[PDB]
């Protein structure tokens, strides 16, 4: 009966890694003052988020599959739910500002110190956490996402019982607000970075040809393709699943929020590989 544990650990151990690795580089910023850059605010925002998903939204999501009932109240899932919106919205919109951040720099490098101040960088966070606080707590709070079949209502009325179900208008707004537009956003950016990068090789190969002496396509990968490959699956069927109600079951929905879910442990992965981040790391431990 190996379905009972089996999956347990697996949760666990993702718990531990997503715990884990963000902990470890947000103390790494903290306590070393090399790394206080203009650069690693938005890495430390995109760390917080993290932390908070693997520390609220996956403990108590397990329990749920795991044990089928939700012993706690009826106000707890909604709190859930709308913690678990804030939090992936807030770290998707993250990275759409660090990948602007990144084509500032080498689109215009002369007027980019006046363009990013210490005090700049503070006020694009907090309106990143406020847009990402309105559009998840707000309506759900106020029970503007319900539903109205009688499915739905039975599913409301129940005190043991804590399932998704949501509007036409609600679930196309909250895909648009959350994943489209960034989406787009980093399209054009990386696109004018890579352009970028290709004339400056051809420009010093027409130089320094006659001496003998990949990189961008290998890093603007590891950045694109595990974000899209990670998050565009589950927000396809997001908005598939109101137009046909019997086209897509309710595992294949969960099966694919949870694959999202595991792009928060990948993100130290990713964005801290530094050489400056791995003396901190080497400190540390
Ligand atoms: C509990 N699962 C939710 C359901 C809908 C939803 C999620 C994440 C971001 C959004 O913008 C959403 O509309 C998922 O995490």
């Amino acid at each position: 009966e190996v379905w009972v544990v089996g999956m347990g650990i697996v949760m666990s151990l993702i718990v531990l890694a997503i715990v884990f690795g963000n902990v470890l580089v947000i103390t790494a910023i903290a306590k070393f003052e090399r790394l206080q850059t203009v650069t690693n605010y938005f890495i430390t925002s995109l760390a917080c988020a993290d932390l908070v998903m693997g520390l609220a939204v996956v403990p108590f999501g397990a329990a749920h599959i795991l044990t089928k009932t939700w012993t706690f109240g009826n106000f707890w899932c909604e709190f859930w739910t709308s913690i678990d919106v804030l939090c992936v919205t807030a770290s998707i919109e993250t990275l759409c500002v660090i990948a602007v951040d990144r084509y500032f720099a080498i689109t215009s490098p002369f007027k980019y110190q006046s363009l990013l101040t210490k005090n700049k960088a503070r006020v694009i966070i907090l309106m990143v956490w406020i847009v990402s606080g309105l559009t998840s707590f707000l309506p759900i709070q106020m029970h503007w996402y319900r539903a109205t079949h009688q499915e739905a209502i039975n599913c409301y009325a129940e005190e043991t019982c804590c399932d998704f179900f949501t509007n036409q208008a609600y679930a196309i707004a909250s895909s648009i607000v959350s994943f489209y537009v960034p989406l787009v956003i980093m399209v054009f950016v990386y696109s004018r970075v890579f352009q970028e990068a290709k004339r400056q090789l051809q420009k010093i190969d027409k130089s320094e040809g006659r001496f003998h002496v990949h990189k961008a396509l290998k890093t603007l990968g590891i950045i694109m393709g595990t974000f899209t490959l990670c998050w565009l699956p589950f927000f396809i069927v997001n908005i598939v699943h109101v137009i046909q109600d019997n086209l897509i079951r309710k595992e294949v929905y969960i099966l694919l929020n949870w694959i999202g879910y595991v792009n928060s442990g990948f993100n130290p992965l990713i964005y801290c590989r530094s050489p400056d981040f791995r003396i901190a790391f080497q400190e540390l431990l």
